[PDB]
């Protein structure tokens, strides 16, 4: 019925493809440290693709009246970024060996980034759609903030290895990331000059290169060993 279908069906694939080939990857080591990073990369694509699997069957998709328009919104990948992206903070905070006190604020930050973020997509006034878009915008700065500038000098005084396998998942996470709030705020979410069909398209390669992908970087690394 909905275009974006084929979109929605090649990120389970790769989400779910993924899935497998962290949990297969994870089979038989036994470093304590990898064991934490295969557990928590492994269950972010597996996370993301029940969501995926459920929009391709016609779930988590609502019809927001703003703007003069009943516009679709997609409202269960904020149900996956709520936990996926908190497990992929904590991925970082492991690697890195931060602190409880950051990560209780990433995690934190994390909440009220997708928590705000939801109530924006389901908004009935436009103008409060971008209201609550900026907040969690703002959340998402501090987070790269923390992670660009706190968490990299501490991944200096660790081993080579760990530095260099950081500044790839620090270089990727700011890419992506940093794409999600621009898409949200042209897409069907907000102004409405991107279409949903190509929203979606461009949702699935950043969550698969901000999972598959990111987990892929992550798990092919010997940072992750002790």
């Amino acid at each position: 019925g909905r275009p974006e279908w084929i979109w929605l069906a090649l990120g389970t694939a790769l989400m779910g493809l993924g899935t497998l080939y962290f949990l297969v990857k994870g089979m038989g080591v036994s470093d304590p440290d990898a064991k934490k990073f295969y557990a928590i990369t492994t269950l972010v694509p597996a996370i993301a693709f029940t969501m995926y699997l459920s929009m391709l069957l016609g779930y988590g998709l609502t019809m927001v009246p703003f703007g003069g328009e009943q516009n679709p919104i997609y409202w269960a990948r904020y149900a996956d970024w709520l936990f996926t992206t908190p497990l992929l903070l904590l991925d970082l905070a492991l690697l890195v060996d931060a602190d409880q006190g950051t990560i209780l604020a990433l995690v934190g930050a994390d909440g009220i980034m997708i928590g705000t973020g939801l109530v924006g997509a389901l908004t009935k006034v436009y103008s409060y759609r971008f209201v609550w878009w900026a907040i969690s915008t703002a959340a998402m700065l501090y987070i790269l903030y923390v992670l660009f500038f706190g968490f990299t000098s501490k991944a200096e005084s660790m081993r080579p290895e760990v530095a260099s396998t950081f500044k790839v998942l620090r270089n990727v996470t700011v890419v992506l990331w940093s794409a999600y709030p621009v898409v949200w705020l042209i897409g069907s979410e907000g102004a409405g000059i991107v279409p949903l069909n190509i929203e979606t398209l461009l949702f699935m390669v950043l969550d698969v290169s901000a999972k598959v992908g990111f987990g892929l970087i992550l798990l092919r690394s010997r940072a992750i060993f002790g």
